DNA sequence: TAGATATGCATCTCCCCCTACTGTACACCACCAAAAGT
DNA sequence: TTTTGGTGGTGTACAGTAGGGGGAGATGCATATCTAAC
């Protein structure tokens, strides 16, 4: 009876378990005396070895379920399914030489756990003192090298040929541990000395670049494609040398480079793909799996689901051979059926996880929205990242688990899934949220803002490693540690303050506030040492104190500006005469180096003030890189000027706003009347693309049913908050009238931050009709200031302290709430005392602030 | 040799961490001119 | 003179995009002796 398509004393089918066979070690029996899955065992006597392997397992797993054994379990089922019964023999043989010392059991069951299983690990006890004597090493690195298949070829090739690489390629240390820990680790070694200098002598390899062209598997093998293959390309492909060099540092580079000669024109010649590109498609892990399955799937994917030729490619660049194929698989049963867009599967496609989330997002999507009420949003949020299938799964398993053991909202859990890692954090979530709040004074959000940043687990451990001692004599006040373990960068940064905060005070006298604001940036450690150097460099030779410094130094990314100032900053005043002040300034955004580097490039119609003005924002680069390609195209729309365009661009959004004033300035001039300046205006503002677009979309819809005149609508659009406050305002509109009235919300909405401002009335509109009682109308006219959703909030927070404590009237609170809001209102209840307190004041003078008056 | 027995090497897929660059929204403040009380 | 408004500059978050690394596990074939049925 045949599960269909030299068996066996039983045909196969015996023990009805699985037909999850062969099972080709022709052998056999359960025989089972149980002790984990059936995937395990099988997986194990499907090896060279199986049987004897499950054996031995059975006289060291009794020797362990009674006493001390050093280790876990499925812990020894993968000691028996990559070590062998060899490994398994050289364990519960050696174990208490380990236990000495050795090493931890973490990494015992490392090297015993592969094919050179007992011979690695009788090494390791042979030459790990040697090698943390005569070369001081570490328990770290060496059990890193004989951790993978091959450690006795590995730790031998290492004794004999460490000095040779440096007696006369002078590599250091570091780096040959890098050439070693991995699969080929000799024939890496090898392939060094043999093939080291024989390029840069024909070809300017940096010595460098062949050590990270062999810190991979197959090392042998990419040097032996560079040195062969390297000029076909450059040749009449001219790669850089860097180009091939990268595409080679990857497991199985040979094929990564073959197939770019293979494949590289053929797809581009008829396929529009730059070579840039196919260079992207071949530097990862299995490009050629990439490259192969591009050129069969480009053009389905977009005859079939119409996806661009970028979209594929970048899929194609991090999903690999699985994510396209999973993605024709799938883009029907998902885009056409759990609410999904070929945009969000492919944002889920384009990620090293690839095949493995599209796959767990098929499944879990109604489970995880059906009953652990999330969206398909959301969830396709926690899926596009590298540990998407982790991530989710995680989700799922620990979500009502983290609302219950403490008070962890839903959106907020989201919100710590979304980023690489997912699992680790919340998975360290799990371990240390109490660890903190009782134990260690940081609050519920004080730690999720830990967890929800990309810092996660390496972050939230430094944290308690290194939050209590921090303290000891570097005094920093919890908030300025919960900022820092906040960013990408966050255990880095966290040592790295341990590590210079005396050398900067010791050295600069740069205060801590000062210091715990660079530590706040997503690249901290970057900065800190990156400023060591540099500022010395700077306040002597050049012009900048601490202050410009720090300034300059306090983005994400603080290194490059730094450097691209020592390099380039006497260069823009000794041929670009920009005020030094000023070159400190179009330096201190995030985009940093970048803008510093594109006004070099770029300056050469317009100023200096003006220039330097356009890049001083993070738009810095792409914002005169548009400029240049817009300005004239722009002057010859019924527009602008030289000045307004400008204007257009010293903003954030720049070239977002420049490219959508130039793809709508003449589209709703032909449903509403917009001079180009209204439009300037709207535009000229932060958030540009988003406020002319939404003022596309919604402008039909408030005018005819609403009546919103056109002013009233450009009034709206044109604060920074466009999109908001117009998708705000009419979302609620009715809502209000039905006793506001048109223009009351109009108003409370044309002001920046508008959204709140409306929101917080919709909200707290009753509070003050009912209670310490207020009109709709004095409410109106505190709501309607940049005040807004604050000084409303505050009012009502201190109505009660202000005429009851103090001794106020509800239109003199009114009349700071609408002049001074919130700060004016507290400041005031907290002040008052003093004047009257010292020599001689009265409280009728302190209100508002009367002018004057002394 | 055939093929166990035992170990070495390459390649491919996935999951994790750090850093740099870009873009949107809010809240305050302060300065200077129109617009009004008076 | 007071009362508003408008503009620009500053500080700060919050939100999105982009690629630099490494490292673990699986599978499949590649060797090196030794053992074993032929």
């Amino acid at each position: 009876k045949p599960k269909v398509r030299e068996l066996v004393a039983h045909i196969v089918a015996l023990s009805q378990h699985p037909a999850a066979l062969g099972t080709v070690a022709v052998t056999y029996q359960h025989i089972i005396t149980a002790l984990a899955t059936h995937e395990d065992i099988v997986g194990v006597g499907k090896q060279w070895s199986g049987a004897r392997a499950l054996e031995a397992l059975l006289t060291d797993a009794g020797e362990l379920r009674g006493p001390p054994l050093q280790l876990d379990t499925g812990q020894l089922v993968k000691i028996a399914k990559r070590g062998g019964v060899t490994a398994m023999e050289a364990v519960h043989a050696s174990r208490n030489a380990l236990t000495p010392l050795n090493l931890t059991p973490a990494q015992v069951v490392a090297i015993a756990s592969n094919n050179g299983g007992k011979q690695a690990l009788e090494t390791v006890q042979r030459l790990l003192p040697v090698l943390c004597q005569a070369h001081g090493l570490t328990p770290a690195q060496v059990v890193a090298i004989a951790s993978h298949d091959g450690g006795k070829q590995a730790l031998e090739t290492m004794q004999r040929l460490l000095p040779v690489l440096c007696q006369a390629h002078g590599l250091p240390p570091d780096q040959v541990v890098a050439i070693a820990s991995n699969i080929g680790g000799k024939q890496a070694l090898e392939t060094v000395q043999r093939l080291l200098p024989v390029l840069c002598q024909a070809h300017g390899l940096t010595p460098d670049q062949v050590v990270a062209i062999a810190s991979h598997g197959g090392g042998k093998q990419a040097l032996e494609t560079v040195q062969r293959l390297l000029p076909v390309l450059c040749q009449a492909h001219g790669l850089t040398p860097d180009q091939v060099v990268a595409i080679a540092s990857h497991d199985g580079g040979k094929q990564a480079l073959e197939t770019v000669q293979r494949l590289l024109p053929v797809l581009c010649q008829a396929h529009g793909l730059t070579p840039d590109q196919v260079v992207a498609i071949a530097s990862n892990g299995g490009g050629k799996q990439a490259l192969e399955t591009v050129q069969r799937l480009l053009p389905v994917l977009c005859q079939a689901h119409g996806l661009t030729p970028d979209q594929v490619v970048a899929i194609a660049s991090n999903g690999g051979k699985q994510a396209l194929e999973t993605v024709q698989r799938l883009l029907p049963v998902l885009c056409q059926a759990h609410g999904l867009t070929p945009d969000q599967v492919v944002a889920i496609a384009s990620h090293d996880g690839g095949k493995q989330a599209l796959e767990t997002v098929q499944r879990l999507l109604p489970v995880l929205c059906q009953t652990h009420g999330l969206t398909p949003a959301q969830v396709v949020a926690i899926a596009s990242h590298d540990g998407g299938k982790q991530a989710l799964e995680t989700v799922q398993q620990l979500l009502p688990v983290l609302c219950q053991a403490h008070g962890l909202t839903p959106d907020q859990v989201v919100a710590i899934a979304s980023n690489i890692g997912g699992k680790q954090a919340l998975a360290t979530v799990q371990r240390l949220l109490p660890v903190l709040c009782q134990a260690h004074g940081l609050t519920p959000d004080q730690v999720v803002a830990i967890a929800s940043n990309g810092g996660g687990k390496q972050a939230l451990e430094t944290v308690q490693r290194l939050l209590p001692v921090l303290c000891q004599a570097h005094g920093l006040t919890p908030d300025q540690v919960v900022a820092i373990a906040s960013n990408g960068g966050g255990k880095q940064a966290l040592e790295t303050v341990q590590r210079l905060l005396p050398v900067l005070c010791q050295a600069h006298g740069l205060t801590q506030v000062q210091v715990v604001a660079i530590a706040s940036n997503i690249g901290g450690k970057q900065a800190l040492e990156t400023v060591q150097r540099l500022l010395p460099v700077l306040c002597q030779a050049h012009g900048l104190t601490p202050a410009q410094v720090v300034a300059i130094a306090s983005h994400d990314g603080g290194k490059q500006a730094l450097e691209t100032v020592q390099r380039l900053l006497p260069v823009l005043c000794q041929a670009h005469g920009l005020t030094p002040d000023q070159v400190v300034a179009i330096a201190s955004n995030g985009g940093g180096k970048q803008a510093l580097e594109t006004v070099q490039r770029l300056l050469p119609g317009l100023t200096q003030e003006q220039v330097v003005a356009i890049a001083s924002n993070n738009g810095g680069k792409q914002a005169l890189e548009t400029v240049q390609r817009l300005l004239p195209v722009l002057c010859q729309a019924h527009g602008l000027t030289p000045d307004q365009v400008v204007a257009i661009a010293s903003n954030g959004g720049g070239k977002q706003a420049l490219e959508t004033v130039q793809r709508l300035l003449p589209v709703l001039c032909q449903a509403h009347g917009l001079t180009p300046a209204q439009v300037v205006a709207i535009a000229s503002n932060i958030g540009g693309k988003q406020a002319l677009e939404t003022v596309q979309r919604l402008l039909p819809v408030l005018c005819q049913d609403h009546g919103l005149t056109l002013a009233q609508v450009v009034a709206i659009a044109s604060n920074i908050g466009g999109k908001q406050a117009l998708e705000t305002v009419q979302r609620l509109l009715p809502v209000l009238c039905q006793g506001l009235t048109q223009d009351q919300v109009v108003a409370i909405a044309s002001n920046i931050g508008g959204k709140q401002a409306l929101e917080t009335v919709q909200r707290l509109l009753p509070v003050l009709c009912q209670d310490h009682g207020l009109t709709p109308d004095q409410v109106v006219a505190i709501a309607s200031n940049i005040g807004g959703k604050q000084a409303l909030e505050t009012v009502q927070r201190l109505l009660p302290v202000l005429c009851q404590d103090h001794g106020l009237t509800l239109d003199q609170v009114v009349a700071i709430a609408s002049n001074g809001g919130k700060q004016a209102l507290e400041t005031v209840q907290r002040l008052l005392p003093v004047l009257c307190q010292d020599h001689g004041l009265t409280p009728d003078q302190v209100v508002a602030i009367a002018s004057n008056s002394g």
